């Protein structure tokens, strides 16, 4: 889509979230494509822990794979990636394995895991990882990609 600068001053990010409201179906996913792309943007700076823990939940409850896929696209998988590392060395048990829930329930191919080296990351949280649910998570999200690794390899 275009876009411009459109400059004003500052916007809550209270007001940034509330304003993705406006992208989901009356059913509470996400129904617009391009929505997604905005919801990613932001994304990138939600430097808040609850506020990234709410973004995972909207792509979580967006059961909808054409929105899931245009999510990776826009690069969204990559900072998924980013988000999980980033929540090993705060420990924070409840975004990691929401992360890992969001990993879950987006379409990946064996590209993915093996250029970011994500199966990699969560291998350490298999073992890892303090909380029972979180380290149970994790094992099934490396089981699950290994035989995506191993279907296609060289």
């Amino acid at each position: 889509s275009n876009a411009a600068s459109m400059g004003s001053g500052p916007i809550d990010p209270k007001e940034l979230l509330k304003g993705l409201d406006s992208f989901l179906n009356r059913d509470g996913e996400v129904k617009s494509v391009d929505g997604i792309s905005k919801i990613f943007s932001l994304m990138k700076e939600a430097r808040k822990m609850v506020s990234r823990c709410t973004y995972l939940n909207i792509l979580l409850q967006t059961r909808s794979p054409e929105i899931l896929v245009k999510f990776i696209d826009v690069g969204g998988y990559k900072l998924l990636n980013n988000w999980l590392t980033y929540s090993k060395t705060t420990n924070n048990i409840p975004l990691l394995q929401q992360i890992l829930l969001t990993l879950q329930h987006l379409p990946l191919t064996v590209d993915h895991l093996k250029q970011n080296n994500t199966a990699k990351l969560v291998k350490q949280l298999s073992k890892s990882s303090e909380d029972e649910e979180l380290r149970k998570l994790a094992s099934v999200l490396v089981s699950d990609w290994m035989a995506v690794i191993r279907s296609q390899g060289s």
